[PDB]
């Protein structure tokens, strides 16, 4: 959703973290569990975006955002842990790459507002 996109892009002074290997099944409250109350996603389930092709189907990468290093580093620390059965890979990114790889599914290129 552009609105979702941009929405998740507007929080300002984030760090971006990427999650690589989610369940296809994956929902915002399992992220939000995965990474638990020791690294708490800016505004909980609206600081996830689940990266989907232009059908919504899921592609098994998401990302989200933590408004302190410490949580970034706490949630840094879960890199290959479970959600459901699969090892989620986790790495920094930046909203430029978010741009990129939302790029990558989408028909035509984000435009930032």
């Amino acid at each position: 959703t552009s609105n979702e996109v941009a929405q998740f892009l507007s929080k300002e002074n984030q760090v971006i973290v990427r999650m690589r290997g989610l369940p296809f099944t994956a929902t915002a409250e399992e992220v939000v569990a995965f990474f638990g109350q020791h690294c708490p996603i800016t505004g909980g389930k609206e600081g996830i975006l689940f990266v989907t092709y232009p059908d919504g189907r899921p592609t098994g990468d998401a990302f989200v955002l933590f408004a302190c290093e410490e949580y970034a580093q706490n949630a840094l620390r879960k890199h290959k842990d479970l959600l459901g059965k699969r090892y989620i890979e986790l790495f920094r990114s930046t909203a430029a790459e978010v741009q990129q790889v939302l790029n990558r599914f989408s028909s035509a290129p984000l435009i930032p507002l």
